[PDB]
């Protein structure tokens, strides 16, 4: 996340670190959702590579002991069926992750809220995004879990020539675009935690950002709408 600040330990405990094994240690690449005791929601991007991945929630601080971490494997990805590595831009950037082991719930643990199937914010709705990825275009990671403010702009602006023009789809979000806030590299996966109702629900999986820069005014930062996924989400959770 460029342009955020630390968030506190216990702000949004849905917030998983999805980390992969780099011979005999473990490296963070993405961000999740946990959204039931034994699955994760994340970026289809993230999982698209054969590798041996991890999920710790109850994370704060990446390099050291918090005291509340609960580190468990991944026993099944099942990335959406229309998915493709080679156009992002196409949408269906998203994958469901059965873990291993159903992790035990407490005040660092807790499962995030989906919003109602097919459900459009308005434009500017308030939102957060979170993560602990660059902190800077070609940064560094942040150790800390970071979170910035990042409105939504609606579909026909984001849309429009000046913006994204024809890459963004009705089936994305996009929030940002002031230059100076967004998601960035190691963010992908992650949650956009948005106000509906009194209640913060997730309505992104973190997606895409420009090709010029993390912090580019007028390209804000482009997620998956998980609204227009609930159908599917529910059905592989039913049958798996
Ligand atoms: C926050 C998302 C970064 C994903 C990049 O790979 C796209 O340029
Ligand atoms: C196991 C801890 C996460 C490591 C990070 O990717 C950077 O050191
Ligand atoms: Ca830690």
């Amino acid at each position: 996340v460029v342009g955020g600040t630390e968030a506190q330990r216990n702000s949004w405990p849905s917030q998983i670190s999805l980390q992969y094994r780099s011979g005999s240690s473990w490296a963070h690449t993405c961000g999740g959702t946990l959204i039931r005791q034994n699955w994760v929601m994340t970026a289809a991007h993230c999982v698209d590579r054969e590798l041996t991945f991890r999920v710790v929630v109850g994370e704060h601080n990446l390099n050291q002991n918090n005291g509340t971490e609960q580190y468990v494997g991944v026993q099944k990805i099942v990335v959406h069926p229309y998915w493709n590595t080679d156009d992002v831009a196409a949408g269906y950037d998203i994958a469901l992750l059965r873990l291993a082991q159903s992790v035990t719930l407490n005040s660092y643990v807790q499962l995030g809220v989906l919003p109602r199937a097919g459900t459009i914010l308005a434009n500017n709705s308030p939102c957060y995004i979170t993560g602990w990825g660059l902190t800077r275009t070609n940064g560094q990671l942040a150790q800390t879990l970071q979170q910035a403010y990042l409105p939504t702009v609606d579909y026909a602006i984001c849309s429009s020539s000046s913006y994204w023009g024809s890459t963004v789809k009705n089936s994305m979000v996009c929030a940002g675009g002031d230059g100076v806030r967004s998601g960035c590299q190691g963010d992908s996966g992650g949650p956009l935690h948005c106000l509906v109702n009194g209640q913060y629900a997730v309505h992104g999986v973190t997606s895409f950002v420009s090709r010029l820069g993390c912090n580019v005014t007028r390209k804000p930062t482009v997620f998956t709408r998980v609204s227009a996924y609930i159908s599917w989400i529910n059905n592989v959770i039913a049958s798996n």
